């Protein structure tokens, strides 16, 4: 379990910031609002680590969600394609993230799941794919990420250098854009160290949550309500 943690009690991260006023005051008033918590490893990698786990574990058992979400995972090299990916180059992570949806549908287990996401190999051409498919969704996008993100923004360089490499770190678009590739509603809690309210932000605004993760020392680690 290096990659993605067991489940602990929320308040067992205490101990990550001992005799720290601002984070034990945030992390006591998250306590009353969620019971769990799994830890991802921070190698560069973790939110999308943490999304693909997160949201494939709540399909588990919900057999009308996973015929829509695989109906869905099969028009996504369709996706590639239009952004100019080529399919024998994206075959591998195309074929290893259609393989652990088939896994949630056919064995439907948590420790089957949390088994393929701590296999270095499996999990990392998983996220490759994830990275692959939110630069290609905002590639095919770009005047929407241009008119409400940044006027200013270079689209095909920032794909190239901040979502489709390994190990580079996030911003709001690449939520936005993996969110609305996969229509998967999720919400982020943010525990900085400054002395100002626990709050959080829904991806897409709207929306009722299917996931929830926590925003803390630059790290997306998994919440339970
Ligand atoms: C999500 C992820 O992998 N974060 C890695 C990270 C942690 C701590 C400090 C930095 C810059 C990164």
């Amino acid at each position: 379990f290096n990659l993605i943690s067991e489940k602990c009690d929320i308040l067992s991260i205490l101990r990550d910031h001992p005799e720290n006023r601002i984070y034990r005051r945030k992390i006591e008033e998250l306590s009353k609002r969620f019971t769990a918590i799994r830890k991802t490893k921070g190698d560069r990698n973790c939110f999308y680590r943490a999304l693909g786990y997160s949201y494939l574990e709540s399909l588990l058992g919900k057999s009308r969600e996973i015929f829509k979400f695989k109906e869905r995972v099969l028009q996504t090299p369709n996706d590639l394609l239009a952004a100019g990916f080529e399919e024998h180059k994206f075959r591998n992570f195309f074929n290893a993230f259609y393989s652990v949806v088939e896994l949630v549908e056919k064995d439907g287990s948590v420790s089957s799941l949390l088994k393929v996401f701590n296999d270095q190999s499996a999990s990392d051409h998983i996220v490759q794919f994830l990275r692959l498919l939110t630069s290609a969704f905002i590639r095919n996008r770009a005047d929407f990420f241009r008119h409400f993100i940044d006027e200013e923004m270079d689209i095909k360089d920032f794909c190239t250098h901040e979502v489709e490499p390994m190990a580079t770190e996030c911003d709001h678009i690449q939520i936005t854009a993996l969110s609305q590739a996969l229509s998967i509603a999720l919400q982020v809690e943010y525990v900085d160290e400054m002395d100002t309210a626990l709050n959080h932000h829904v991806f897409p605004e709207a929306a009722t949550p299917s996931v929830y993760l926590l925003y803390k020392t630059s790290h997306y680690n998994i919440l339970y309500a």
